[PDB]
């Protein structure tokens, strides 16, 4: 049976919810679009609502608001962001207009430590990635605001189905450009889910220094920060950035050595340094990757591998499919109407 709707005036719209969803109230700065806190009278879980905004109106919007609902709903990890209940209030497809997202409401994230602190986040972010990345997902943007934290240290991983960051917002003194790997940040080559590695080293750096590693004011002083402390490229590496023109801006430069890690992460734990030369390797071949850092001597209080899942199979093939409007649409509606809670 479907719920009964009530309506009400949010974020300069008309908002229209089961009756379940109580006390809405906006937050948030919209960096993931139109959202409302909630109480859930079903669940009792503080919860957040996001609203999509004119979600059919182009191919482009219309096959990223399917795409968001479908990796939501495979993602069922204890650290990743989890789909409680997606909505519509149209009764046909007829009719159908407007989507709502709902899950958990978090309070932190990263950005609001003992070396105790730091193994048990690090741990979860490496538990949570080798899931993801099991199901052949590629995050593309870990940094500190998208960890969602609460009181007792548990962590959350957010960020799916969200359009692709813009050159403009890259562009000088940015987060949103201080955690990307190399190979993606200048377009070396075709990358794969080695570049989340890279981000987790970034991560575990500012979390033992208190300081962003890599704080570049545009591309190429960022890159400057990087191969100062990696080393400049061998020729094995140079082979395989593809880009003629990016590999012969790296030949300009004048070469470096790997530094001392130790010397840099001063009275860092020595297990913690190892780690962190592991993870940031400018070949991304070469990097360690989440199943193997999950066993690696620096989780040794955390680590049980018989509480390490993986994900189910997660079919992308619709990513390299053209359809129309309406068929992204269709489909869309069939992904809300066949939507089951979890327990
Ligand atoms: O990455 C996302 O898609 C979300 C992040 C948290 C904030 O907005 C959301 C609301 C509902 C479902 C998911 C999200
Ligand atoms: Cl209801
Ligand atoms: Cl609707
Ligand atoms: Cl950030
Ligand atoms: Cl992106
Ligand atoms: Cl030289
Ligand atoms: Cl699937
Ligand atoms: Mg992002």
């Amino acid at each position: 049976e479907r719920p009964t709707f009530y309506r009400q005036e949010l974020n300069k719209t008309i908002w229209e919810v089961p009756e379940r969803y109580q006390n809405l109230s906006p937050v948030g700065s919209g960096a993931y679009g139109s959202v409302c806190a909630a109480f859930d009278t079903k669940t009792g879980h503080r919860v957040a609502v996001k609203k999509l905004s004119r979600p059919f109106q182009s191919i482009i919007h219309a096959k990223r608001t399917y795409r968001e609902l479908r990796l939501l709903k495979h993602m069922k990890h204890e650290n990743v962001i989890g789909l409680l209940d997606v909505f519509t209030p149209a009764r046909s497809l007829e009719e159908f207009n407007d989507v709502y997202l709902v899950t958990h409401l978090m309070g932190a994230d990263l950005n609001n430590l003992t070396d105790d602190h730091v193994q048990f986040l690090i741990y979860q972010i490496l538990r949570g990635l080798k899931y993801i990345h099991s199901a052949d997902i590629i995050h593309r943007d870990l940094k500190p605001s998208n960890l969602a934290v609460n009181e007792d240290c548990e962590l959350k991983i957010l960020d799916f189905g969200l359009a692709r960051h813009t050159d403009d917002e890259m562009t000088g003194y940015v987060a949103t450009r201080w955690y990307r790997a190399p190979e993606i940040m200048l377009n070396w080559m075709h990358y794969n889910q080695t570049v989340d590695i890279w981000s987790v080293g970034c991560i575990m750096a500012e979390l033992l220094t208190g300081r962003t590693l890599f704080p570049g004011t545009d591309h190429i002083d960022q890159l400057k920060l990087i191969l100062r402390l990696v080393g400049t490229p061998g020729a094995e590496l140079l082979k395989k950035i593809s880009s003629e023109s990016a590999r012969n801006y790296i030949q300009s430069l004048a070469q470096m050595p790997k530094m001392n890690f130790a010397n840099v992460f001063i009275g860092a734990n020595p297990l913690a340094v190892d780690l962190l030369e592991k993870m940031l390797v400018l070949d991304s071949d070469k990097r360690i990757t989440a199943a193997q850092a999950l066993a690696h001597a620096y989780f040794a209080q955390y680590h049980d591998p018989d509480d390490e899942p993986v994900a189910d199979p997660y079919d992308q093939s619709f990513e390299s499919r053209d359809l129309l409007i309406d068929e992204w649409k269709s489909l869309t509606y069939d992904e809300v109407i066949s939507f089951v809670p979890p327990p």
